[PDB]
Protein backbone atom coordinates (compact mmCIF):
# COMPACT_ATOMS: atom_id res chain seq x y z
CA UNK A 1 0.00 0.00 0.00
CA UNK A 2 1.38 3.38 -0.57
CA UNK A 3 0.54 4.73 2.94
CA UNK A 4 3.43 2.41 4.28
CA UNK A 5 6.13 3.18 0.76
CA UNK A 6 5.40 6.94 1.44
CA UNK A 7 6.19 6.52 5.15
CA UNK A 8 8.96 4.29 4.63
CA UNK A 9 10.30 7.34 2.17
CA UNK A 10 10.04 9.74 4.99
CA UNK A 11 11.73 7.51 7.70
CA UNK A 12 14.89 7.03 5.62
CA UNK A 13 14.90 9.30 3.42
CA UNK A 14 13.16 12.38 3.38
CA UNK A 15 12.13 13.60 6.70
CA UNK A 16 14.83 11.75 8.77
CA UNK A 17 12.64 10.21 11.24
CA UNK A 18 15.00 7.31 12.57
CA UNK A 19 16.85 10.25 13.28
CA UNK A 20 14.34 12.49 15.22
CA UNK A 21 13.55 9.40 17.27
CA UNK A 22 16.80 8.51 17.25
CA UNK A 23 17.43 11.28 19.48
CA UNK A 24 13.88 11.24 21.13
CA UNK A 25 15.47 7.86 22.25
CA UNK A 26 18.82 8.94 23.33
CA UNK A 27 17.48 12.16 25.24
CA UNK A 28 14.99 9.45 27.42
CA UNK A 29 18.64 7.49 27.74
CA UNK A 30 20.24 10.19 28.51
CA UNK A 31 17.58 11.17 31.40
CA UNK A 32 17.81 7.86 33.57
CA UNK A 33 21.72 7.94 33.23
CA UNK A 34 21.08 11.74 35.19
CA UNK A 35 18.69 9.06 37.60
CA UNK A 36 21.55 6.88 37.88
CA UNK A 37 20.34 4.24 35.53
CA UNK A 38 21.47 2.46 32.43
CA UNK A 39 24.71 3.62 32.72
CA UNK A 40 26.10 0.62 31.30
CA UNK A 41 23.45 0.59 28.13
CA UNK A 42 25.20 -0.51 24.81
CA UNK A 43 23.07 0.86 21.85
CA UNK A 44 23.02 -0.57 18.15
CA UNK A 45 22.39 2.03 15.76
CA UNK A 46 21.61 2.01 12.01
CA UNK A 47 23.97 2.65 9.10
CA UNK A 48 23.09 5.40 7.09
CA UNK A 49 20.49 3.95 4.77
CA UNK A 50 21.57 2.07 1.56
CA UNK A 51 20.29 3.32 -1.43
CA UNK A 52 18.11 -0.42 -1.82
CA UNK A 53 15.80 -0.88 0.84
CA UNK A 54 14.47 -4.47 1.88
CA UNK A 55 11.18 -4.76 3.20
CA UNK A 56 9.20 -7.60 3.73
CA UNK A 57 5.66 -8.01 3.26
CA UNK A 58 3.72 -10.38 5.16
CA UNK A 59 -0.05 -11.17 4.60
CA UNK A 60 -1.17 -10.87 1.53
CA UNK A 61 -1.96 -13.14 -0.65
CA UNK A 62 -0.92 -10.84 -3.57
CA UNK A 63 1.95 -9.10 -4.41
CA UNK A 64 1.00 -4.73 -3.94
CA UNK A 65 3.82 -3.52 -4.74
CA UNK A 66 6.75 -4.38 -7.10
CA UNK A 67 10.08 -4.72 -6.70
CA UNK A 68 12.05 -1.36 -7.91
CA UNK A 69 15.07 0.84 -7.70
CA UNK A 70 15.47 1.80 -3.89
CA UNK A 71 13.21 -0.96 -2.88
CA UNK A 72 13.81 -4.95 -2.56
CA UNK A 73 10.18 -6.02 -1.67
CA UNK A 74 9.84 -10.18 -0.60
CA UNK A 75 5.78 -10.85 -0.02
CA UNK A 76 5.40 -14.34 1.75
CA UNK A 77 1.49 -15.77 2.80
CA UNK A 78 0.09 -18.78 4.06
CA UNK A 79 -2.06 -18.69 1.07
CA UNK A 80 -0.07 -16.45 -1.88
CA UNK A 81 -2.51 -15.78 -4.81
CA UNK A 82 0.21 -16.19 -7.55
CA UNK A 83 3.54 -17.48 -7.87
CA UNK A 84 5.42 -13.42 -6.55
CA UNK A 85 4.56 -14.01 -2.89
CA UNK A 86 6.08 -16.80 -1.18
CA UNK A 87 4.28 -19.68 0.75
CA UNK A 88 5.15 -19.64 3.77
CA UNK A 89 3.96 -20.16 7.82
CA UNK A 90 5.25 -16.94 9.17
CA UNK A 91 5.05 -18.44 12.84
CA UNK A 92 7.42 -21.33 12.18
CA UNK A 93 10.24 -19.41 9.78
CA UNK A 94 13.48 -19.67 11.41
CA UNK A 95 14.71 -16.08 11.50
CA UNK A 96 18.72 -16.99 11.26
CA UNK A 97 22.11 -14.96 10.76
CA UNK A 98 24.51 -15.92 8.09
CA UNK A 99 21.89 -15.90 5.15
CA UNK A 100 20.56 -12.99 3.19
CA UNK A 101 17.65 -14.05 1.27
CA UNK A 102 15.06 -16.65 2.16
CA UNK A 103 15.84 -20.09 2.30
CA UNK A 104 13.23 -22.44 0.33
CA UNK A 105 12.50 -25.94 0.74
CA UNK A 106 9.96 -28.16 -1.21
CA UNK A 107 8.26 -24.22 -2.53
CA UNK A 108 8.21 -23.22 1.15
CA UNK A 109 9.89 -20.43 2.09
CA UNK A 110 12.16 -22.29 5.75
CA UNK A 111 14.32 -19.32 6.79
CA UNK A 112 14.71 -16.30 6.59
CA UNK A 113 17.83 -13.44 7.48
CA UNK A 114 18.06 -11.78 10.95
CA UNK A 115 18.83 -8.34 11.51
CA UNK A 116 18.27 -7.29 7.67
CA UNK A 117 14.65 -5.61 6.95
CA UNK A 118 14.96 -2.03 6.94
CA UNK A 119 10.78 -2.39 7.32
CA UNK A 120 8.67 -5.12 7.59
CA UNK A 121 5.05 -4.99 6.74
CA UNK A 122 2.58 -6.72 8.35
CA UNK A 123 -0.69 -6.43 5.58
CA UNK A 124 -3.98 -7.75 7.75
CA UNK A 125 -1.36 -10.51 9.10
CA UNK A 126 -2.98 -9.69 13.13
CA UNK A 127 -6.60 -10.00 11.52
CA UNK A 128 -5.47 -14.10 10.61
CA UNK A 129 -3.96 -14.78 14.07
CA UNK A 130 -6.23 -16.89 16.94
CA UNK A 131 -4.59 -15.42 19.83
CA UNK A 132 -3.32 -12.74 21.70
CA UNK A 133 -0.10 -14.34 22.16
CA UNK A 134 0.02 -15.62 18.51
CA UNK A 135 -0.11 -11.75 17.66
CA UNK A 136 3.21 -11.13 20.35
CA UNK A 137 4.81 -13.75 18.05
CA UNK A 138 3.76 -12.18 15.19
CA UNK A 139 5.90 -9.40 16.49
CA UNK A 140 8.74 -11.17 17.93
CA UNK A 141 9.43 -12.85 14.55
CA UNK A 142 9.24 -9.15 13.19
CA UNK A 143 11.79 -7.84 15.96
CA UNK A 144 14.24 -10.43 14.75
CA UNK A 145 13.81 -9.91 10.84
CA UNK A 146 14.05 -6.22 11.64
CA UNK A 147 17.79 -4.17 11.52
CA UNK A 148 18.51 -1.43 14.21
CA UNK A 149 16.60 1.46 13.98
CA UNK A 150 14.08 -0.70 11.09
CA UNK A 151 10.26 -0.41 11.76
CA UNK A 152 7.36 -2.47 11.84
CA UNK A 153 4.28 -1.01 9.93
CA UNK A 154 1.06 -2.18 10.59
CA UNK A 155 -1.34 -1.39 7.72
CA UNK A 156 -5.45 -2.35 8.17
CA UNK A 157 -8.29 -1.00 6.19
CA UNK A 158 -11.23 -0.75 8.37
CA UNK A 159 -13.28 -3.14 6.45
CA UNK A 160 -10.84 -5.64 6.53
CA UNK A 161 -10.62 -6.28 10.59
CA UNK A 162 -13.38 -7.95 12.62
CA UNK A 163 -14.10 -7.12 16.09
CA UNK A 164 -14.83 -3.47 16.20
CA UNK A 165 -11.20 -3.36 17.27
CA UNK A 166 -8.54 -3.53 14.48
CA UNK A 167 -5.60 -5.06 15.69
CA UNK A 168 -2.84 -2.75 16.13
CA UNK A 169 -0.98 -3.31 19.08
CA UNK A 170 -2.39 0.04 20.18
CA UNK A 171 -2.84 -1.55 23.89
CA UNK A 172 0.28 -3.44 23.66
CA UNK A 173 3.35 -1.25 23.67
CA UNK A 174 4.15 -2.70 27.23
CA UNK A 175 5.11 -5.86 26.12
CA UNK A 176 6.28 -4.40 22.68
CA UNK A 177 8.37 -2.15 24.71
CA UNK A 178 9.66 -5.26 26.42
CA UNK A 179 10.81 -7.10 23.29
CA UNK A 180 12.39 -3.63 22.07
CA UNK A 181 9.93 -2.45 20.00
CA UNK A 182 8.54 1.48 20.20
CA UNK A 183 5.19 3.22 19.24
CA UNK A 184 6.53 6.15 16.48
CA UNK A 185 3.43 6.50 14.54
CA UNK A 186 -0.48 6.25 14.78
CA UNK A 187 -2.82 7.54 11.81
CA UNK A 188 -6.16 7.35 10.88
CA UNK A 189 -10.72 4.53 5.62
CA UNK A 190 -7.17 3.08 6.93
CA UNK A 191 -5.37 2.81 10.27
CA UNK A 192 -1.89 2.76 9.86
CA UNK A 193 0.60 2.01 12.77
CA UNK A 194 4.58 1.96 13.35
CA UNK A 195 6.61 0.70 15.43
CA UNK A 196 10.30 1.17 15.80
CA UNK A 197 13.01 -1.26 16.79
CA UNK A 198 14.65 0.96 19.32
CA UNK A 199 18.14 1.76 20.00
CA UNK A 200 18.11 -0.47 23.14
CA UNK A 201 15.95 -2.81 24.08
CA UNK A 202 17.66 -2.62 27.51
CA UNK A 203 16.37 1.09 27.22
CA UNK A 204 13.00 0.16 26.37
CA UNK A 205 12.39 -2.70 28.83
CA UNK A 206 13.27 0.26 31.43
CA UNK A 207 10.57 2.74 29.84
CA UNK A 208 8.19 -0.30 29.65
CA UNK A 209 9.57 -1.03 33.81
CA UNK A 210 8.67 2.91 34.54
CA UNK A 211 5.18 2.36 32.54
CA UNK A 212 4.16 -1.17 34.24
CA UNK A 213 1.36 0.57 36.14
CA UNK A 214 -0.73 1.96 32.93
CA UNK A 215 1.03 -0.91 30.87
CA UNK A 216 -0.80 -4.05 32.84
CA UNK A 217 -4.31 -1.18 33.41
CA UNK A 218 -4.42 -2.16 29.29
CA UNK A 219 -2.83 -5.35 29.14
Amino acid sequence: IKWAIDYITKYFFTEGIYLQKRQREQRLLESYRAEGKLGEVQCRLMEEPPDRLHVLDVGSCFNPFSSAPHLEVTALDLCPATEDVLQADFLKVEVVPGIREPELEEGSVRRLPASHYECVIFSLLLEYMPSAEQRLQCCLQAYDLLLPEGILVLITPDSQHVGKNAHLMKNWRYSLARIGLLRVRFEKHISCMVFRKAISRELSQHWASIHREEGMCEE
